[PDB]
Order: structure tokens, then C-alpha cells, then sequence
């Protein structure tokens, strides 16, 4: 698809058996979910935005599918105002941004 | 041009006459620029992301060049520690993202 901007560039992913909505995110290095169980170890990580830093989970090869396209790979979970999907994904999809 | 996202997506800007290094952002409802001067009157607005909200100052009708096209928005002034161009100002310039 080609998707403009003039309304937030939400679609749907499955993860975890679960239908959830996402933003399409160019100004994120990773993918971050609110949260959720998922399987396996996880490992601490801190990112910063806007507000300041938090703390979350990094999980590991993940699979997430974006709008019908199989993802597999690292999944950031903690308490995020809305569900992203990063550049470490979108690159995985074959995002570009065009003008 | 057609920008891969293999790396953040970092553009030139020129805005109150100065040259600023900023980042085309999808995932941002607004455009957001570091602490600096510009002409007019202005009103003040929180704005929130990852890791809570910032108080910003909000100006109108700003004349903004994005690596060589000319938009003209909104654009909100304050302590944010990365020069973020949201779809207020991508749909200007006709930015889609494609997969
Ligand atoms: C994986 S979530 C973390 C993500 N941060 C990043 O990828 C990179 O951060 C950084 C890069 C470089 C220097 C930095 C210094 N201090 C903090 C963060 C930094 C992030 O919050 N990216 C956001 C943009 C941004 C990048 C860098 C600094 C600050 C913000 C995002 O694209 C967005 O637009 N979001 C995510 S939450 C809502 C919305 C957003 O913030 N909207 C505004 C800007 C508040 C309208």
C-alpha cells in the first residue's frame, strides 16, 4: 500500500494470537507494545522520547505480523502511550517514505 | 527522493532564517523544534510521548523549507533533544509512506 499522513498511519498486527492496533513509526529506532506476556527470557533496555526515559522489556525473534507481512524480530514491552512499530520492523516489510 | 529506513530518516530544515538537522517522523501528530526565537504571538500547550509530556510553545502559520519544499504549519517550540517534523507538515510536502 501507500499510505498518506493526513490521518495517523495506524494498522492492525498480530502477536501473541492477538489482533492489535499500531502505529507506523519512522521516527523510532525499535517496536515498542504495551504490556503483554510473551515468551522466553527477556533482557533490560532503556529508551528515550520525548518525555525522558523508560524502562522496558526486550524480547528477542518474535514473530509479529504488520498489516499481513511476517515480522521476526525484537519486541520492546513496556508502558507506552501507544502501540509502535519501528524502523528495526518496518525495515523488515520494505518501508521507504517518498515525497 | 525515496528514503530508505535503514538508518533514521534525518533531513535538512530552514526555519527563522537557520539551517537545523531534523527528523521526518510518522509516527508525531506535530512538528516539534528545539528551543529558539521566531516572530509572533504564541500559546502555550503540553505534549506527550514516551516517557510523559513537555511544555511547549505553539506558533502559527510558520514558513518551514524541508530539504527543499516549502510547507507552512503549525510548529511547536521547546525542550525536545531531536528536531521532529510530524504529518502536519509531511502531507504538505505529499511524504507517503509505501510498502
Ligand atoms: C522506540 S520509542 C523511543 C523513540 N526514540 C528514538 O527512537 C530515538 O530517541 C533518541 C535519539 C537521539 C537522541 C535522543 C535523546 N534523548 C531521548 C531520545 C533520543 C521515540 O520516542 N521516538 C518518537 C520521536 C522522538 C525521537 C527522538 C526524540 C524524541 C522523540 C516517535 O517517533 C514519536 O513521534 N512518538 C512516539 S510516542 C508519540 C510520538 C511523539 O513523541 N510525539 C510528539 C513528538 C510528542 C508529538
Amino acid at each position: 500500500p501507500q499510505i498518506t499522513l493526513w490521518k495517523r498511519p495506524l494498522v492492525t498486527i498480530k502477536i501473541g494470537g492477538q489482533l492489535k492496533e499500531a502505529l507506523l513509526d519512522t521516527g523510532a529506532d525499535d517496536t515498542v507494545i504495551e504490556e503483554m506476556s510473551l515468551p522466553g527470557r527477556w533482557k533490560p533496555k532503556m529508551i528515550g522520547g520525548i518525555g525522558g526515559f523508560i524502562k522496558v522489556r526486550q524480547y528477542d525473534q518474535i514473530i509479529i505480523e504488520i498489516a499481513g507481512h511476517k515480522a521476526i524480530g525484537t519486541v520492546l514491552v513496556g508502558p507506552t502511550p501507544v502501540n509502535i512499530i519501528g524502523r528495526n520492523l518496518l525495515t523488515q516489510i520494505g518501508a521507504t517514505l517518498n515525497f
